């Protein structure tokens, strides 16, 4: 089996100011295909030693995979490393230098000077194209190997290298991972319920992930025995399964509401914005979500219609209910979502950090669902979001 | 300046299936002295391939360093890589598998066989205690340069760590570091703003870090050096820098209503949420923050405030101004924000992806900002919470 190397370029992820994703989410990738990964490498933003890298992956590998340093600056070097690593010269290229030119025009900006070194190749490169920021990657092919450069942002390099990758003509090896999605349920009861399925065989092997989102269950391996094991997983485990793969509880929550004809909105507390953040993160959510409050002082609680009687009492079932039934009546929509409870770090009216009620409203009337979240923060609000969106889709 | 080389060894770092913040954290720990860091590594849990790198990191360097690989099973193999690595025998210390004996002792349990080989060392190493675990570390001290091994967990190495690296020797140099965080000025920009003050030097480096809430420029190396070209660096940057260090949007404008006695509101179409969110992360917004309004939908915008004459251009600077105004007045608020514009995928009014304002209206009036994003739906929505949170901090 030939070498796959894959290096992450930036001082930042040497010292983990950011932490390298990018090496690890391309190994991943690289899965269905007969390469080994050895090691992965991070490198500073310095010609001299980026260079020397790139030689050294280059020659062991039938495939070098580049990420950062594309950028404009001084210390973006990735392209003149890896033309010294190659020992081909960079050249300008006039079209792509127009393309940029472009790009600064339509948002009504001169292109600056700096720009220019975002346009050059050496004579082996290809452009990949890169509508989402300034930098173009490079596919070089050279002696039957490939050397892939791209940017570092993950928004930006992720659908560019998902359509370089199968161009390469990789060799392919059958593996396959089906993610099953729970909620409600721990990973001792999911392994327990599961029992012999739970396989760790070196064919084929079964993982609980723990999410904010509940539960991942992931089947891994060679494709055959992934679909199969993965079908009998996902019977032991129906009622808990609410989707697979790409699927997200918004997501469910949109082709729920389009089914139906309806319409959603929110009231939240805790959240402070988060729930309407994820419902609204799915293309196409203007068709059913009408929008929401966020309820964060007593005077906006009691403006929007949670009555006043409630309104010392924040941390209940009560306030839930009332918060569900005030947003849907504000919105007139079918349905609608609450929030409200304690975040962290303070208790809040004796209660500890955790303590969340998340409320449903529909056309037959409020449900309130309790729970005690571990986390921090951050955590707690998250586990909140996907707990009311799950209301609705579990 | 000689090297430093760090490697995290087992496969499941390649793949984040593990995430990888010990090479990291040692390169941090790193910054007191005079040892460049070009490079980390993560290297599969294979003894070839592991001690070719090792080979490889200690050829080129006065210190290395490793993490994991130091258990009983199979797939433990860093010892063995080493001792290959370095031209050296493996040879068992009968005290310290005692040691090991008495551990699962303790615990009321034989000593697996498997338990055995975490005894070994190679005569240039001198052992690290580990009371935490069972797999003591090494200290090799060999031709003038040290390599250190270290086991995989943070409870344990970090104390290990600790007490061994100011033993090594290792030469000092003061360091500092300054991270200036700026919105509304681009890299390019910052290039030629700053022009020959971007070094990039031995003793003393400047770099810039694109982020979705605005380009941080960060010096770094020897600590007068730092100051000084930190400073100049700031004053150039003055209208544009709105924070250092750990400074984050949604804490500065916490500053700014807290200094003031002020209170905010918001109003949000395109972000669906996501700017009360990014205010309300902060422990403590409640102080300040009284809530906001998603108007998702044209009747939501209408309910809201959004005069009926802007409904067919809701993408404008015309109506984000009325939006600010509207939620100003709707909270009685002394400030409130405002996002209007294009996501993505789709366009919308005639406008593309990108097209995004933002507003603030405070007791002495509007104003209004504009901005042409790159990037798909997610990151659109991002960019305009942190340039909703600029137009208070600047
Ligand atoms: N290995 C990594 N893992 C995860 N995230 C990363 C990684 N490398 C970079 N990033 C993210 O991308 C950000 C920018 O990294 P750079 O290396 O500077 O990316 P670069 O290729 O130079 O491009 C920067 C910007 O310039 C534009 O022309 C280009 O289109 C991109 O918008 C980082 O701050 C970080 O947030
Ligand atoms: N680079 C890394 N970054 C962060 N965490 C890591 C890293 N490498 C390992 N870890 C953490 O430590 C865990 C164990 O990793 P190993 O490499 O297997 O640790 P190893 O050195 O082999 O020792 C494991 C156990 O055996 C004992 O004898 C030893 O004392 C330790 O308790 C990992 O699951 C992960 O949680
Ligand atoms: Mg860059
Ligand atoms: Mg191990």
């Amino acid at each position: 089996m030939e070498r796959a190397e894959i290096l992450g370029v930036g001082t930042e992820l040497l010292y983990g100011e950011t932490l390298d994703t990018n090496t690890a989410e391309i190994a991943r990738s690289l899965k269905p295909y007969a390469l080994k990964v050895e090691r992965t490498l991070r490198v500073a933003d310095e010609v001299a030693p980026l260079a020397r890298e790139v030689e050294e992956a280059f020659a062991r590998a039938r495939l070098v995979v580049l990420s950062g340093g594309l950028g404009p600056t001084p210390d973006d070097v990735t392209r003149e490393a890896v033309a010294l690593a190659l020992g081909e010269p960079l050249e300008l290229d006039e079209a792509v230098l127009g393309e940029i030119e472009a790009f600064f025009r339509a948002r009504g900006r001169a292109m600056p000077e700096a720009n220019r070194k975002q346009a050059m190749r050496i004579p082996s490169a290809t452009w990949l194209k890169n509508p989402r920021g300034t930098a173009p990657g490079w596919w070089v092919r050279k002696g039957g190997k490939d050397l892939v450069l791209l940017p570092g942002p993950p928004p930006e390099w992720r659908p560019m290298w998902q359509e370089v990758l199968p161009r390469l003509g990789l060799p392919r090896r059958p593996y396959a991972e089906r993610v099953l999605k729970t909620w409600g349920i721990g990973e001792s009861e999911i392994v327990e319920r599961l029992g012999p399925l739970f396989v760790r065989g070196e064919e084929v092997e079964v993982g609980t992930y723990p999410k904010v989102h509940g539960v991942e269950v992931v089947v891994r391996g060679r494709e055959d025995r992934v679909a199969e094991l993965a079908e009998r997983i996902k019977k032991k485990l129906l009622k808990e399964v609410w989707g697979e793969g790409e699927m997200t509880l918004a997501e469910a929550v949109k082709r729920r509401m389009e089914r139906e004809g309806a319409t959603l909105s929110t009231m939240e507390s805790l959240t402070g914005g988060l729930l309407g953040a994820e419902i609204t993160r799915v293309p196409g959510a203007s068709r059913f979500y009408l929008g929401g409050v966020v309820s964060y002082s007593v005077g906006a609680k009691a403006r929007f219609g949670v009555p006043q009687d409630l309104l010392s009492r924040t941390v209940s079932a009560e306030t839930a209910r009332a918060m569900a039934e005030a947003a849907r009546s504000l919105f007139g929509s079918t349905y609608a979502l609450a929030t409200t409870g304690v975040a962290g770090p303070d208790p809040l009216e004796g209660e500890p950090p955790g303590t969340v009620y998340v409320a449903l409203a529909g056309p037959t009337g409020a449900e309130v669902r309790r729970y005690r979240f571990p986390g921090d923060r951050e955590t707690v609000r998250l586990r909140s979001v996907y707990a009311a969106l799950a209301l609705l889709v579990t």
